């Protein structure tokens, strides 16, 4: 899923990222790394790349709400027709901005860190 997608760039590594609910989400990929599609929850998706080229990473990270309540992120790996996708599963209960931390460790490379901004909208 491309709509909406978003690139952080740290020199040589390009992190792509989006944010969608996880009704987008093919059943094949949603089976592989065992999520049940609901319109009550949400999917990140973390691709990280070196030279246009994709690369093996830990994807670790978190949300955060405006009252500080943390919602963990917990990535699972899916190789589906050649692409490689680093996608975690969260609830949405309402309309809400959070702050997502995602850190990248791409193989045999520094961690890096970055944060943005998300406006989550409840679907009927």
């Amino acid at each position: 899923y491309f709509q909406g997608e978003q690139v952080q760039r740290f020199g040589d590594l390009d992190v792509h990222y989006n944010v969608f609910n996880s009704s987008f989400l093919q059943p094949n990929v949603a089976s592989a790394v065992g999520l049940v599609r609901s319109k009550a929850q949400g999917v990140i998706n973390v691709v990280p790349m070196e030279k246009g080229k994709p690369v093996e990473a830990a994807v670790t990270g978190s949300a955060k709400d405006l009252t500080g309540k943390v919602i963990p992120l917990e990535f699972r790996r899916v190789s589906e027709e050649g692409a490689i996708y680093n996608l975690a599963q969260f609830p949405i209960s309402q309309r809400e901005t959070l702050v997502f931390t995602i850190k990248v460790e791409a193989k045999g490379e520094p961690a890096q860190t970055f944060s943005f901004n998300k406006e989550i909208f409840p679907d009927e």
